[PDB]
DNA sequence: CGGCGACGTTGGGTCAACTTAAATACGTA
DNA sequence: TACGTATTTAAGTTGACCCAA
RNA sequence: CCGCUUCACCAAUUGAGUGAAGGUGGGCUGCUUGCAUCAGCCUAAUGUCGAGAAGUGCUUUCUUCGGAAAGUAACCCUCGAAACAAAUUCAUUUAGACGAAUGAAGGAAUGCAACAGUUGACCCAACGUCGCCGG
DNA sequence: CCCCC
């Protein structure tokens, strides 16, 4: 009944009391007058938005050449003077080796505690045990190794639930899988804190128009005797039953409300809208790095959110159907309506040759090419195409998922059936698996298209995939003589009937065949 | 160490009972002859010649004569039950597949029990000496008394004693490499040294017979409900030996295409029977190509010395300018072609005609009043930015070909001589780099580079090359340099033999030949 | 430049699972 | 006793491949 | 210059061809992302280096199968290093110029389109060396 | 066993 999701918000600072903030906020206001008054007549790039509250100024300037938003700026004098004054404040120093000390020993305690629970399950257990077991010995282990180091219990849950995400008891029993470890650097913060009932959930409070999160800590101090092998842990984290002191961070959220939807009751900005006013509860956190934006990493926060559907007015007696391609992208079909969508944009498979393309060249001849100082760095220029390529990726199925979506609720079409597509990956062919296995995501197109139509109510039934493309639509004759052989010899033709001759696209033919809903489910 | 992996076809049970396998496919063969008196056209691939009346061909594998020659299930039951000591591919990939999911479960639960003991209950403090008495204490003894053979126990005691990586897992650079129990292999060490030849394996018709010793395996009086895949029992070696034979073949699929043969490893087969290369490791997995995934395959393993070869020069090399590669290296005898690419060379030159075509044009308001001076000041310094650039690029090229040479080695490279490699139509420069080139200094560092390696230069300087064919001298006058910009620069066809190869490699050869001598 | 067998790094496909819920110490109103 | 927030705890097996080029 | 775009032409979509115009033809920051534009900047960047010693390797010593110590630094060894703006401070030549740091705290666009994210497992592919076989 | 080059 409801759909889960994540917002990703960046961490614009800690904040830290409310005497505090009043004396920064007053501070950027005190600054304000002084360069409002200085500028008497000297300078005229008064912003747009600073004509209004006071400005005697003619021109307009793009926000980025105004001088009184620009004094705004605290520098560093400022929070030395704030750290002497409020030693009990919260700082990024303090706060960003706190988070990348967490990050290090999240990643620690998720792997030894999937080593001890393979231990306790099936050396010391002798493999006995169901999945409520499973519960037992997660809540048993996980949590009460990451409650022995972080002595926070929304971190150690978080951890218990990272842990039980990825261990999976049948598949280690009948040894299907190997036992997970992280090898990453940026490893999350996984935050859990109950919402369910009458519990709230990290208490999320909007002071001006902003997106302040608390989160529940513990009075760090930091280590006498520092480690010289591991110097980035220095910090003891006492319990947060016995001294408490909440990490509160404030959220960006001031770019979104330029956004051309924020005044709105659809997208993410109303999502955060939402959040906002108190309305939609969020159990799960996770804390990761983003970028080195300027020598200092961005710090990003996910807040999990359980969204409820959409009516759209549509209705499952409207059945739609789209037939997922390689060189027709996704084309969409109406089971009666004489309606047809066919995707025309730049391509995900074009695209994926191409960075494959000059991956291949960049790997071509490495042996002398930047070598001597490790694996991460000689292979620099790639991963820094790999971000922006999943980017990419991501954002353009993403649009194609709202091209189809529009498509079907413009239609009022309330069950649009897909493809299996469960076996193609255990395909033996040479050719997929060299030329169209890894570059074709079929999958993630099929998942993120059920994801969009899923927020609006419309039904995915999995179809199978038998004789798809070779049945004809007008009379369901099917034609065994339009095999994939035949297909691909005679260069990829039209549809063509041998009883009805009937003359349409080969994508669009099997599109109006996955739409008939007499085909059974699987 | 060498690790030459063998497909298995299947066990080899003694004579006779081979002898009466091979007679049953030669009586279905020949009663599926006599009752198919021309019925079908399909004749087999060669069957035709031998014993056939039949009219077309057949790929062998449509056929209706190897359905038939394909065996039955039952036959091979009633054969089990009237011998019992003959092994088939059913009961012996249950034995595998068992043994393969023991071994793995073992290995599993030795390296977590490790990680255990020493990083957990024992507060990191553990040196080797530790793990060599958990090995050596818990987890032989164990491998010894589940399978009792002493080959099982001492290869998994071995690959977990050097896969359990403590200096490596104290400092958390890495964890633990657990596998799926399909992909592992069943170890099987014995002695390399002097006396123990190594499992005594024998040959066939381009075939091989591996004799591994093993047990005898009695069926489990009861199976054990809550693990019903462990259904034998492995009595011991020395009390009740079985020896198992296997069949090792060389074919492998052309990409799940037809067999064919796998000559790399069946020379250092050759090399294992004739007396010399003593095996030591004995794998057996399954396969983890495409189309093979169902074979066990076996890998063995053998250990050879680090030595060197040095430089010999009666291998001789050439390098030539090429029209698509800066530089085409090549060798007489051999194929060994080395094509340096142009891409970080290109994009470069891409960047700095960029930069170039942006700072010649706005300095013609910006920089003003002080004369051309004022604009003259970027440039001076990309272009010295861009010889240091040709320069390191240079240097990586010439460690490239030196690194290739020593390789393949090569004692004496001939390289055209100066003043004929840059008076030249056709070379990637005078056609794309018009003429910024420092021809001198490349020639320099790649003669450098390779005296530091004891490499000789030779200055052959040929007359006509680009057009000489290698395989015969045959002087083929139609490639004109007129012909190569029309034709979009074409391969190179030889006119009289027919010989189809790059018009870079074979004016590379040229160079390379020795018959022509010094300048 | 093609195969074949190891080891190593990476990228990048599918797929699975998480984003729970009831009870209780410790403290306060 | 009502409420809040951080803390902890929930239990027991049961393969899989289907082939002697 | 373009293995850059568009238009016109020729030969048979490749020319890495002819002509005219135009443009980083590679990126960074602009407050979650993509494309285009805009302001500023870097660019030898498919580059060149710094510091180190956990590991692979290599040398020496030791009961020396195992393994440890010390070192060397070849490594697809570890960590890093270009790129918006206001502010602050120092040195040096004659208000200006250079070197140059300490750093986050909403100082930074416009338009269109979007905005579940993380972890792990399995598999395939590319590449690097290391050996064998063939034309 | 087809869905996809
Ligand atoms: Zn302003
Ligand atoms: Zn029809
Ligand atoms: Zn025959
Ligand atoms: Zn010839």
């Amino acid at each position: 009944n409801t759909i889960t999701k994540t917002l990703k918000l960046r961490i614009v600072r800690p904040y830290n009391s409310a005497e505090v903030e009043k004396i920064v906020a007053d501070e950027k206001n005190n600054r304000e007058k002084i360069a409002l008054e200085k500028n008497k007549d000297k300078v005229k790039e008064a912003c747009s938005k600073h004509l209004k509250v006071a400005a005697y100024c003619t021109t307009q300037v793009e926000r980025n050449a105004c001088l009184f938003c620009k004094a705004r700026k605290l520098d560093d004098k400022f929070y030395q003077k704030l750290r002497g004054q409020f030693p009990d404040a919260v700082f990024w120093q303090e706060i960003s080796e706190i988070f990348r000390q967490l990050q290090k020993q999240a990643a620690e305690i998720y792997n030894q505690s999937l080593i001890e629970l393979y231990y306790e399950i099936f050396i010391k257990g002798k493999g006995i045990a169901n999945a409520s077991s499973v519960e037992h010995y997660l809540s048993d282990v996980c949590y009460t190794r990451a409650a022995e180091l972080f002595k926070n219990a929304a971190i150690a849950s978080g951890l218990r639930s990272k842990i039980k995400s990825n261990f999976r008891l049948k598949e280690l029993k009948n040894m299907k899988s190997g036992l997970p470890t992280t090898k990453s650097d940026n490893f999350p913060i996984p935050l859990v804190k109950q919402k369910g009932g009458q519990y709230t959930g990290f208490e999320i409070s909007n002071h001006n128009s902003d997106f302040i999160i608390k989160i529940p800590f513990g009075r760090w101090q930091v280590k006498k005797e520092i480690d010289k092998y591991r110097p980035w842990e220095k910090f003891d984290f006492e319990q947060v039953q016995k001294s408490p002191k909440p990490i509160s961070l404030l959220l960006s959220t001031q770019r979104r409300k330029r956004n051309k939807g924020w005044s709105k009751d659809e997208g993410t900005e109303a999502e955060i809208k939402k959040v906002m006013n108190g309305d939609y509860q969020t159990s799960y956190i996770e804390v990761k790095r983003g970028s080195k934006i300027c020598e200092k990493s961005a710090w990003m926060l996910n807040l999990s959110i359980d969204v409820p559907k959409i009516d759209k007015g549509v209705d499952p007696s409207i059945i739609g159907g789209i037939d997922v391609g390689v060189k027709s992208p996704l084309v969409c079909a109406i089971n009666n309506a004489f309606s047809r969508y066919s995707i025309s944009d730049n391509d995900l498979f074009h695209f994926n040759k191409k960075m494959f393309a000059r991956r291949r060249i960049l790997l071509k001849k490495n042996r002398h090419k930047r070598a001597g100082h490790g694996a991460k760095n000689k292979l620099k220029p790639i991963t820094i195409l790999t971000e922006k390529s999943e980017r990419f990726r991501k954002k353009l199925i993403e649009r194609w998922a709202c091209e189809i979506a529009d498509f079907f609720i413009k239609n009022k079409v309330g069950t649009v059936q897909m493809e299996n597509l469960e076996s193609m990956k255990r395909k033996e062919d040479s050719y997929f698996n060299i030329r169209l296995r890894g570059f074709w995501p079929y999958a993630e197109m099929q998942n993120k298209i059920e994801f969009k139509l899923k927020q609006y109510g419309i039904e995915i039934r999995k179809v199978a995939p038998n004789n798809t493309s070779k049945t004809c639509s007008k009379c369901g004759h099917l034609n065994n003589y339009f095999n994939f052989e035949y297909r691909k010899k005679n260069k990829f033709p039209h549809f063509k009937c041998e009883k009805c001759n009937f003359k349409e696209n080969a994508d669009y033919n099997a599109a109006l065949n996955i739409s008939n809903p007499k085909l059974k489910s699987t």
